[PDB]
């Protein structure tokens, strides 16, 4: 068999606050079966030190989804608690197959919505301006599907090198950082003022390939969900 994920200390904490869903929403492992040696081809230890996920398929997924630590049920809290909500990655995104054209890496999504997807994007126009194999934000400001729903933002273009992020969210602001600077500073959340459901989510989401067979393939060399109060 693959090497798996948890036979190494680093993802552990993550696991213990995680289930798998794999190849869509469908859970595909608990958080003890994570950390009790869960692996394939789609998620798997992969260089001896990254988590590695792997999808082919129109909107299938290999991703974590936010759980109650030490084997408890789905997560749900709100971008207002006055605690900070934090996510750390450090990631390698690969150059991506042909057929392979957004692969959403992490998330904030709730039980109507994504809050926030943080996605690869092989080329794409942001407010008149055309972007190449980068990395962007797509925040939702409501749930409507007109552009003024949404705002989107160019993080950085895709390197060879891992890529760190993270999401900070605090009393209704969101915070991106990528390699230690503050890209968004102080996004407004505050449509999902009173939404009690938010969790964070993070691995390989495929969306809009031109190709149904195309993987997407998305490494992690580290991944944190923490509340920080
Ligand atoms: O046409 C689009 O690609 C449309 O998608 C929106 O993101 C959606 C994702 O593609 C997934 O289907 C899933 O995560 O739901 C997302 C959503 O409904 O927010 C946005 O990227 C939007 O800007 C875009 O028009
Ligand atoms: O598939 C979706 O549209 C969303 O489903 C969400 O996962 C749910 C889903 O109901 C599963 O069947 C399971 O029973 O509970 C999941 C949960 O963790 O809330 C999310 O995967 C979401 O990202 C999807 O958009």
């Amino acid at each position: 068999f693959l090497t798996a994920v948890s036979s190494i200390d680093t993802f552990l904490p993550v696991l213990n606050e995680a289930k798998l869903q794999w190849p869509t929403s469908a859970l595909a492992a608990s958080s003890e079966e994570l950390l009790g040696g869960y692996v394939g081809s789609q998620f798997y230890l992969q260089d001896g030190k990254y988590m590695q996920f792997q999808i082919a398929g129109s909107s299938n997924r290999c991703e974590l989804r936010q759980m109650i630590p030490d084997g408890g049920s789905e997560i749900g809290w709100a971008v207002d608690d006055g605690t900070t909500h934090t996510a750390t990655s450090s990631i390698v995104v690969p150059e991506q197959v042909d057929g392979v054209e957004e692969v959403t890496i992490m998330q904030i999504h709730s039980g109507e919505a994504p809050q926030l997807r943080i996605s690869w994007i092989r080329s794409k126009s942001l407010d008149g301006v055309a972007y190449e194999d980068f990395i962007m934000s797509t925040v939702r400001i409501g749930t409507g599907d007109s552009s003024d729903n949404f705002v989107k933002t160019h993080l950085a273009d895709r390197t060879a090198g891992a890529m760190s992020f993270q999401i900070d969210v605090k009393d209704s602001k969101l915070t991106i950082t990528v390699n230690g600077n503050v890209v968004v500073n102080g996004q407004d959340l505050s449509f999902w003022d009173g939404t009690d459901s938010c969790y964070f989510k993070a691995g390989a989401f495929n969306n809009n390939p031109t190709s149904e067979s195309a993987t997407a393939r998305i490494k992690f060399a580290a991944l944190a969900w923490v509340d920080h109060h």
